């Protein structure tokens, strides 16, 4: 047994661990040293034409620490300005993977209440940033899945649940509670007081396998669409980081190692054993996350890595560049008259074009994690995208535009001025927010009880639309 | 020293080396084993289109054991039905990578002498197939390269020459005289006796370097040219299995395991060690040729490797299939009246995306040896396939035909309609000189004491045209 086997008083505070386990603790904290912000619709402007209409095409950046994952939550333009716990643009679902809060919430409101209302619902309640009690038993210390969707996909899928998984298995499902793809399902409900209520409910698209192909077939089965694009008007699905389904067909994943292996190394010191809690890029410690198995040069292995970056460059900046210029000229034949019925196939090709680009570049290591399906996945989207433009190319004609020459977006400036995004006005929104509900949220988060002063140190140095320098 | 320290007499028959080398002599024999004929052009007929007013779409058929080597040369369409040493389509460089007699020749008479003329000039002469002195010193036994352009090639590239390389290097290089890419490069000279000869030598174009785009650049700067496509009358460019290109930059390659450890694996008989010399499938034997360095289940590793064949078809043909409607759509756009300087952009992508595509699936084990660049190389492929058809569109259109549908070239019979080729005529011709001149050649061969009739033993069973049942 363990020294807290009948509970931790206040488990969803990380801190509240750290008396048990030192080790585990302070090397959870360390992912504070990942705080870099990149910007990827400042690297990647493509992506904003890919995405309008929709939040991402506001604010995108790569992941960084689990340090700063609550902030990050808190500062995206996506989350938008609140000014109450009734408005704001997104729902509660979008704290689900971001903090310990959550399966203190559900564990204790049930699964539909949690994923009924805005995200602002929460605000003062879900404010610890990703912890030991999102993967681990307060009582035991084992490995732990919270989310009930997780095991919902894995049945779903033919795959056993977490709780019939080896332990192996379970080293990846910890972090697939959070790192896969998912989509809110609308559902309609009643609570105990006979109120009728709509909940928004993270959902794995699973029940056809986890391919991205199965996926397309899951999504167009049920006719589904995560929004209307702001140019094409194409009926769209958003891929969101699907770490772990990419992961698991790749060779490292079919061979049975586990995220855990790479991202979590065991580390020894002196006579003390345990599991490196500092989860960020292998490649800083080679010896400890590759090394073990690989007898070859480190330098040879990194040299390899960005290779295989470099292939999944090349290909997604063609896939996007055709992604990109099939909307703007389905746009451009909106303009002109082309229906709707003109349009249907050319709008197919683009939807599923850009489902499987993004499916490939969504998950961010997934380049490496299983190289030849994301170069596979970005050819046929490229593929589809090309089609679509093909058939662009009669309907422009058809139009007296066969000449038309889609705009340039090769700058976010210019991209989001073709996605009509008010960039001044939503950090506007957004800094105002920031300087008054966030901060009343942390105020009364910390003056009931729910959040440490601690945990904020250096926390909210960056965003893509501010640097105090460095978080 | 070994046992023939002076050299042996008849050393181009590898039958000469038996009485020292039984072991290697049995297992290299066993290539016969290998009789398979698998028709190219049959399986994938997008090929005929694209090799359309090339020998290629006559007769292409994937590689087979190495003791039908000389036989296949002979019995392909490609070197058509020659009725003397004067005749017949293709230069005498098409025995170079066939048979021991050419190193014997080139020693001989030299490389210029031996590179100029007719393929059928040798017939008499040339009449073993890839043996013993292909690869091996015969006083020393050790390891050579015979083929001068080798060594050019490697110099040409930075390379070391293989006389400067490590063992472990020479164990691939031997195989690179012939599992290269190569083009022949007209060159003027004059014999002793002052005569002006031309000769068609076999060059390695690697002087920009071994990878895909480097060659391209090396064939546009001297904008050369296989042949002129007979459908689009584009410039185009033949890759030949570049195997060795290819594999150098795979993973297993920049490892440093060498072609031999896997196709010629060694073996242990009682206290009997020696290299298996029946190259051919690795994965027919695995516990030889792949678990001394993987500790997984053989049936996952061969899962895998069906898998990465899988990725590699499903690109190739998307590629190959926008290739071919390009090659038809600028053929459409020629008989509509399209002028060259209309058609020079979209014949530049057509020769690039198929040079790029051909040098993806040229080399039969590419898929293995380096699948994500051939994935890679057959996305690039194809976006300029794309490119040159978005481009054919207006052109099309400017001509009236828009709505030009490309015809299908889904069975051999149809695209050799589409490329015009005679195949009645040709197989007719090839019979003829195969019951006449080559059976000539081979009495000759006989009589003269450079060819062994028990060399022939079911040799000549089968070709793409015929099938006595089994070679
Ligand atoms: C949900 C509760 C999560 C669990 C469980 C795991 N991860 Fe995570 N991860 C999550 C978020 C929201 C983020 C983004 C953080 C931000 O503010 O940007 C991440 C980020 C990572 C990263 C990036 C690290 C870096 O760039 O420095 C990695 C490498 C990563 N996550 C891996 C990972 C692994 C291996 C997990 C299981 C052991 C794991 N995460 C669990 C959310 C969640
Ligand atoms: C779990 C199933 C998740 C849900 C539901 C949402 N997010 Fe998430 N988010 C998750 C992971 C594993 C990651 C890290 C890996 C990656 O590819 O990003 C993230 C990251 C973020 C970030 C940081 C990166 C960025 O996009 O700027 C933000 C700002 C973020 N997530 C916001 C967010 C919102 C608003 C959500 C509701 C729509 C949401 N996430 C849901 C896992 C999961
Ligand atoms: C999920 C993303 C995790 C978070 C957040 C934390 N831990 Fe963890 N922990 C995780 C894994 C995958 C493992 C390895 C499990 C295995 O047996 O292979 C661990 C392990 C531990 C252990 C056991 C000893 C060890 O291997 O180090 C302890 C005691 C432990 N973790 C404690 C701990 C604490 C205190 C955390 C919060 C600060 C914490 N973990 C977060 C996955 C995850
Ligand atoms: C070792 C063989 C690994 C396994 C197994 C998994 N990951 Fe990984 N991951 C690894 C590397 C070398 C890299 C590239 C360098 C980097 O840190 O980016 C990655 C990357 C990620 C990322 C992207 C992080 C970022 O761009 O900021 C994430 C989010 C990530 N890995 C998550 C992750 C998960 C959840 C895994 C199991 C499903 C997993 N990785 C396995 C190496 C290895
Ligand atoms: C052991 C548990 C492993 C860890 C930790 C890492 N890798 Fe690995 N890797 C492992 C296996 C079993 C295999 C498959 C080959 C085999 O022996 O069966 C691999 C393969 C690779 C490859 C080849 C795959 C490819 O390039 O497409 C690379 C380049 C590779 N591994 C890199 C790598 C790196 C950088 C790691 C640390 C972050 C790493 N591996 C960890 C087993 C294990
Ligand atoms: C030129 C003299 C060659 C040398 C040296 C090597 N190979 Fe070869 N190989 C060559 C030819 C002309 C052919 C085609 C034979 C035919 O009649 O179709 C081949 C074929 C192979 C094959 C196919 C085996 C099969 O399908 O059963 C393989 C696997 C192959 N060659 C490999 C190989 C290796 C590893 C070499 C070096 C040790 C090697 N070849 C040398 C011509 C020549
Ligand atoms: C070495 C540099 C070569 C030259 C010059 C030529 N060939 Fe070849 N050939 C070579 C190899 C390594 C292979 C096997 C691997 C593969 O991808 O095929 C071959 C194979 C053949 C075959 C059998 C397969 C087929 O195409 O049907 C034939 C019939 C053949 N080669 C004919 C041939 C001719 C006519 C040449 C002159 C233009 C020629 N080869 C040159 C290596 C080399
Ligand atoms: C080139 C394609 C080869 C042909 C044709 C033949 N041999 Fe070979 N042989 C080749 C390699 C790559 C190797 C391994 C070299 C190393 O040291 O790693 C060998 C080796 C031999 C040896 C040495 C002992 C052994 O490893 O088995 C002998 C005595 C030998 N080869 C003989 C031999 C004979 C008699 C051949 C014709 C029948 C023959 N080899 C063809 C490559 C090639
Ligand atoms: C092991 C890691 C290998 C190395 C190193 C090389 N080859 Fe290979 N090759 C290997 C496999 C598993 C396969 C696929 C199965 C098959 O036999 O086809 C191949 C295939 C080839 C082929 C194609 C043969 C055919 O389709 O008939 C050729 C011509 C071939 N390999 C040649 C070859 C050469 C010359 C190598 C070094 C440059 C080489 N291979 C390395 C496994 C391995
Ligand atoms: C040792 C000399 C090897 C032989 C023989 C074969 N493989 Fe291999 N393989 C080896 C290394 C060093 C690596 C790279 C990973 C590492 O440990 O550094 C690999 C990798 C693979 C992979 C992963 C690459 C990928 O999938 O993209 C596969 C699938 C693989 N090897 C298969 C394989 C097979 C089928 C072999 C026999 C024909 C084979 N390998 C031989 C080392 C060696
Ligand atoms: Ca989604
Ligand atoms: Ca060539
Ligand atoms: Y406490
Ligand atoms: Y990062
Ligand atoms: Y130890
Ligand atoms: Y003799
Ligand atoms: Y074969
Ligand atoms: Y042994
Ligand atoms: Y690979």
């Amino acid at each position: 047994k363990t020294a807290h086997s009948q509970g931790i008083e206040g488990k969803a505070m990380s801190e509240e661990w750290a008396r048990y386990y030192p080790r585990q603790f302070d090397s959870w904290k360390k992912t504070k040293e990942s705080d870099n912000i990149t910007d990827m619709l400042k690297e990647k402007p493509a992506l904003v034409v890919a995405w309008a209409g929709y939040p991402f095409s506001k604010d995108y950046n790569a992941p960084r620490g689990h340090y700063y994952a609550l902030q990050d939550n808190i500062n995206t333009l996506r989350t938008g300005a609140p000014v109450d716990g009734k408005t704001g643009p997104l729902p509660s679902a979008c704290w689900t993977c971001k903090s310990p809060d959550v399966p203190r919430i559900i564990e204790q409101d049930g699964e539909l209440e949690y994923f009924t209302g805005k995200w602002a619902k929460y605000g003062d309640e879900i404010v610890n940033t990703i912890g030991c009690y999102n993967c681990h038993d307060d009582k035991s210390a084992e490995l732990k899945s919270k989310v009930p969707y997780l095991d919902r996909g894995l049945s779903a899928a033919g795959f056993k649940t977490f709780a019939e998984s080896t332990h192996q298995e379970k080293r990846s499902l910890v972090c697939a509670q959070c790192h896969v793809e998912y989509y809110f399902k609308k559902t309609e409900w009643k609570d105990d007081k006979g109120v009728d209520k709509t909940a928004m409910v993270v959902t794995l698209p699973w029940s056809k396998g986890i391919s991205t192909e199965q996926m397309e077939a899951y999504y167009d089965e049920i006719n589904f669409a995560d929004w209307t694009h702001g140019i094409s008007k194409t009926p769209m699905l958003k891929a969101q980081h699907p770490d772990w389904e990419l992961y698991k067909t790749g060779i490292h994943g079919q061979k049975g190692v586990s995220c855990a292996d790479c991202h979590m190394p065991y580390t020894q010191e002196g006579a003390v054993k345990y599991s490196d809690h500092k989860v960020g890029n292998p490649l800083d410690n080679m010896d400890k996350s590759c090394m073990n198995c690989h007898r070859e040069s480190e330098q040879k292995l990194k040299d390899i890595v960005k290779q295989k970056f470099e292939r999944k460059e090349f290909l997604q900046d063609i896939a996007f560049d055709n992604i990109g210029k099939a909307h703007l000229e389905t746009g451009k034949a909106m303009e002109l008259g082309a229906t709707d019925a003109e349009l249907k196939e050319i709008r197919t090709h683009i939807r599923h074009a850009q489902w499987r680009a993004d499916m490939a570049i969504a998950g961010h290591g997934s380049f490496f994690h299983a190289p030849e399906e994301v170069l596979r996945l970005l050819a046929s989207g490229n593929e589809e995208a090309q089609k679509a433009r093909i058939k662009l190319v009669k309907v422009l004609a058809k139009y007296g535009a066969i000449d038309y020459v889609a705009p340039d977006f090769e700058t976010k400036e210019k991209a989001q001025k073709l996605a009509k995004v008010d960039m001044e006005a939503f950090i506007a929104e957004k800094l105002k927010f920031k300087q008054t509900l966030e901060q009343e949220w942390k105020k009364q988060a910390i003056a009931k009880g729910r959040l440490n002063p601690e945990s904020l140190k250096g926390v909210d140095e960056k965003s893509s639309y501010y640097d105090k320098t460095k978080k």
